[PDB]
């Protein structure tokens, strides 16, 4: 019922800390329980998140006895280790083995459909990757982009409501409950019921106006998409782009994007600096990098600030009070990185520019992209 | 300003009212005004809607003089009998013919912003379909679905505003000034705006609740992805599924789909009807179909219709008025086929069944797959 | 033994005329001995010869079960009626069951050789396409160019033993007996050992010399591909080139191929003649098509002759007995479309223009593109 | 002339050694001589030899200015620091510069003859990079695989004349003199007169027969092509298999080559050997390996070695003598490695086994895979 995810939010929420195995599927707990770490496990799929089971930090809590994939089981090639097989032995295998348990690695409608109706055609018990890592007990030996952030959002609840209050329209709350019940319960239709494409990030939230004579701060810059992005929706009329970028290659990149403007009337308005978005200026290992705050990297009010880095979001956004506290630039801040950023972030750039309107909305078909607006 | 969407409506429905060329490049309108039909024009890509231009009934309002492709200009092809030339050549041509007129054909980002850039570079006038359309005066001899609806939503101003006072939600309003919007101007950032993705069509909404227990009319059934898409959100988990589709081809497709399934628990509870859906019973050119109603081709009370037909789906809906009216499935009603559908349906809708809410959404970057959503 | 195939020839003749099953694998025969048409059969691949077998003219000779392909398995098609499954699907079936023998439709190393070892590995009786018709009896119900010619050589050993002995070169004598011993065994390794690339048709033969004031007819020009290759040997230097198709699609294609050469120096030397080659002067069915003599077509004597044709060769060549008997031009002419024509044409050829010095190349990995070079 | 190789060797291999620029087109030859090293240069296409031009060592013999690729000159990317432009780009900086010539780095038949005609049909002085090298007198300093070998041959015609008087089969001399004329003249069309796929590289040379109990050192076995073609021409039955090949990513990629092959008969006769083939046995850089001789590697008499390695063959073959010189088995030595290696390495195998008689057959549209043949 997406037209009551507050409600649902609040139940998971509930039942999850009370439960650690909350969203686990009943038919996999019990194996679990009956076989701990000799539960035998099968990895559907070699071109999904299976890396980041087999890279797990210390040993693993259960036996990984082999991958699927129809288009490679004759290659003779391993995946980290495991024999590749094919669908039909892998159905096989579990006919059986009771006992047995099938990680769904697949994060598109086409193949992970395919697999999670394969193994509920044969009863075989099955998990996400979100799933397996709540299941197992991987929490802190993956890596944190791809962790299980129940139990921190289970410990904000007050907080996470007074968010929900604070956003300016229905559809950005619904986003909200939406990524919090996805982190609660680990079923990402959470987010599909609410997704935006991807091409729609940062210039068509359906929340921002650009104007002809925008001045933005490209923080974390990389490949130039979001130059392309701001160049497109306004017919190639703006003052001023700074673009902020420490990655070396990112930067060659962007040489390259730099070119392919060359003879437009606005090449000379865009410059490209390479260090990292901090709250003071420090040469840091990145490898060494230069971190300045953007309030220094800048000579102008900007009208707009993007940002999406891999350093603290925080920090950077400290290091650009100056441009937020005194011009009130639109925003647009990607807010997926942590756990606590959703809080963390509106609460620091409210407490420097408390008249901003909030907005939010989720661009990917996966956990990526969600964003906060402000204007 | 996507936040005044319903402004931008009134203001865009006044100008083109009093102004057949609003929403016209005014380069381009200078060209055509002091040129006419000897305006000469250079079609940019050669795979979007350059064939809707070139197949145009009777004779063309311009000399079309080339069609500019960098991977093909070496074939010794033609398109639609025009040279194909490099983008080096066009805007060679270009900088020596005033006069001269660019039609972006390409409707993807990549490739529109790449022409569009190239053009205003070099200052040369250029259109998007949909405002060649418009410019050319060639509503009426192109295919419906790609023709200028701008007039029609004119004369219907009020009807719309009472159909935006009737949608339960803000985005759906939102929604709907959107895609009046492109309409009224051909500008299609308008639709980017609010567009969700193409996968998130009928069943990742937003709007609807689907139960493990959904008895679904499939009405327009084609290659069968809402099968696919009702198996995947319901977890292999419903009641009946009535699939219906006229077409020979489709068909054999869909023997194919439900082959995929055969193993399965649900197999047995999806049938397949090969006929149209429409008000009464009749056999009718479609190569002759059957034609038969909703009411009468399903056994059963449904939970859900989705509908997404190429004949009318005003008929298709009076022939399903017994399951609407006693029975108020859930609707996903397909609401892009004509200029007037989204007032036509809905007023159908209401007046057999008037406690239904109303939604909308857009989920295509193009103009295809606007949606209602009554439940 | 490559350097001895003039014995292998000899002594396959003789094992063939006594034996109508010579070639076929023993555990295949004894299958087929002892179930005749309930002979159980599973084709392995989508992409081959196995369309041969499945379109063949009357009742199927055995029972065909299923077809293999491993990135087709789940898709819910069928292949001629016949399931598609995996290759472990495949191995299963055969381990229980006699009796079932497996189709090798596979022409290339990579899935030949993979399906091959996958057969041997389990001990399961398997043919290729040519054992296929001669072990099941299908010679005259398939197309004649995937037919059994084993026959019609044991009828015409001397005559073959003739043609060896006035072959100019001692590759073309191993290239003879090595395609007359792929027809009398179904092996194919016998074409392996001689074979050329496709590339070195006609232009790399290794037994003509090309100046730089060729006249070329271009006999069966297809999509222009001879024309592009006389270009690249002679580095664009020619006097003429006649361009003989009778297909109308191809006569589109050749259309484009004249279009990348327009501005070259030589476009003005090459004619299109919308026709087939023939003894005379005729309009028949092919759509009919004008069928005209190689002598009425071109307006000059000519220095070489390229043919490939789907019609009669013999035919084409005496419409062209006035050039070939006065001028003497080199000749390269396809020698693959009937089991009679390495004999035929030659005899033809040397009858009205006995000194000529004769090489034979092969020059495709499949039964293709056997070509006769008089010079 | 491919019927008189032999002639046209001494006449290349005369010219040559009295004009250095002998091969090389006389409008870049005036070129070159008129402007020296401030001749500019265009480098037509992206994915050839052009790399070996711009990691050319020491200052360049001529200004490089851009390179010509219709699928990049819109991507902002440099190549080699040059810039990317079109064909039409091209074409024009052509027309206005004397004095500009173009390096065509395209390989293939289709790309290759695309850009030589684009060159011929404007009067543009064109290379091809054998003829580049030579031009500007940059022998030594590129890569030994793809220098000019020109010279080395003019030192040692009579010791040549010696080889192909010792040839067992006429195509054998066609081809060593197809080969020896390429490197005297730089026209790569002396290796499509006599080339046969890379499909038929050792084991459907024409040359060898091969029983069912092979006995095979795998010298050089890389990623396992030959173990795969031995099986193939086999049918699966061989004796032994001894695979060796020093680098460490190649024996990665046989552990999968093996596990391919698991549950064949056959499998417990092939052994891998990681360790490069040499005289005697020693730790060298090479990252060190282990070099062994190959009488000590092998426990068995074989019956046919294959060679392909990066170290010195003649050393690798040294350290077979005793196998070589006391079971003469069959080999298959590829002899494109360096300019002396065809009388160098048959020299040395005809000291220790005089019996052989040699063939030689070349496998590739390009310089690789000149093979030697003994039996
Ligand atoms: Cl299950
Ligand atoms: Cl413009
Ligand atoms: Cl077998
Ligand atoms: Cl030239």
């Amino acid at each position: 019922d997406p037209l009551a995810m507050n409600d649902s939010f609040l139940a998971a929420a509930d039942a999850l800390a009370v439960d650690p195995m909350f969203g686990i599927p009943a038919n996999v707990r019990e194996v679990i329980a009956r076989r701990g770490n000799a539960t035998r496990l099968v990895i559907l799929g070699t071109k999904g998140f299976g890396a980041h089971l087999m890279n797990v930090r210390h040993e693993r809590p259960c036996e990984v006895i082999a991958a699927v994939d129809d288009f490679r089981y004759h290659s003779g090639e391993l995946y980290y280790g495991l024999p590749i097989i094919s669908t039909d032995r892998f159905t096989e295998l579990a006919t059986h083995d009771r006992d047995l348990v099938a990680l769904n690695t697949c994060r598109y409608d086409g193949p992970k459909r395919f697999f999670d109706q394969i193994c509920r055609t044969h009863g075989i018990p099955h998990l996400n990757f979100e799933q397996a890592v709540r299941a197992f007990g991987l929490q802190g030996n993956v890596d944190y982009r791809v962790d299980d952030w129940g139990a921190d959002i289970v410990r904000n609840i007050p907080a996470f409501q007074t968010l929900a209050q604070r956003l300016a329209d229905d559809y950005s709350v619904q986003t909200l409950y939406a990524v919090l019940n996805f982190h609660l319960t680990c079923e990402p239709e959470y987010y599909h019921e609410v997704e935006r494409p991807y091409s729609t990030l940062y210039f068509r939230s359906g929340l921002l106006r650009f104007s002809d004579s925008e001045k933005m701060v490209d923080c974390g810059a990389s490949i130039g998409e979001s130059l392309a992005g701001l160049i497109g929706v306004t017919k190639g009329k703006f003052e001023r782009v700074w673009m902020i970028e420490p990655d070396r290659i990112n930067l060659q990149t962007l040489q390259n994007v730099l070119r392919r403007y060359t003879d437009t009337n606005f090449a000379s308005r865009i410059t490209v600096h390479g260090c990292g978005a901090g709250e003071n200026t420090i040469r840091v290992p990145f490898d060494l990098i230069d971190v300045r705050p953007i309030d220094d990297i800048i000579d102008d009010a900007p009208t707009f600030i993007k940002m999406d880095i891999e350093g603290s979001e925080l920090s950077a956004l400290k290091g650009a009070r100056r441009a937020i506290s005194e011009h009130k630039p639109k925003l647009a801040i990607s807010a997926y990185h942590r756990s606590t950023d959703l809080l963390d972030l509106t609460n620091y750039i409210l407490s420097i520019r408390p008249d901003y309107q909030i907005g939010l909305r989720h661009h990917t078909p996966d956990r990526w992209d969600t964003c906060l607006y402000f204007y």
